[PDB]
Formats: C-alpha cells, structure tokens, sequence
C-alpha cells in the first residue's frame, strides 16, 4: 500500500519515507521504525532541487525544519507530490448545498 522513499538525513544515514493514510513514517534502511509525524503537526513541505523540507509543529508550540537529501530533482518532486497530494486526501474540504 504505502510507497517508500529512499532518502538521506543531515549527516548522511540512509533512512526510508513511509506516506500513509495516518501521516509520515521514517524508518532505516531494512525498514525498523524510528519515528512517525502525523499530518496536523506538518505546517509546510518545501523543495530545493534534490532536497525537501519539512516543517514540523512541537506539542511545546514552536515550529522545527526537517531536512531530506534525495538522489536527483525527480525523486525529491515524487516525493514532495506524496506529502503535498496524499495531503488533499486526508485535509478535504467542500460546499455541500451548492
């Protein structure tokens, strides 16, 4: 079901992106979990090139960047489109009586 994307943190450990129904899924290479970010807590996804910016909201208040390094332009874009689009599948809003 959930596609994963091959990534690389600040310091260069290879680590695995899980979107899902609930939110973002960060895992290791062989797929151990890590952490998890449910998509209230995500403010923004942002792209420069072959990287991608996560902001993150803390239960403290205040807003933290996570960064992701990728291979090239098109695996950052695919991955942005699954934040940014699995995003207008879990936040959905419309008129009823029209």
């Amino acid at each position: 079901g959930i596609e994963w994307h091959s990534v690389r943190d600040s310091e260069g450990q290879k680590l695995l992106i899980g979107v899902g129904p609930e939110g973002i899924s960060i895992c290791k290479d062989d797929f151990s979990p890590i952490n998890r970010i449910a998509y209230p807590v995500v403010q923004m996804a942002t792209q420069s090139g072959k990287n991608v910016y996560l902001t993150v909201t803390k239960e403290s208040g205040n807003s933290i960047v996570l960064l992701f390094k990728m291979i090239s332009t098109r695996a950052a874009s695919g991955l942005y489109r699954a934040i940014t689009e699995t995003h207008a599948f879990y936040r959905c809003d419309t008129v009823t009586s029209a």
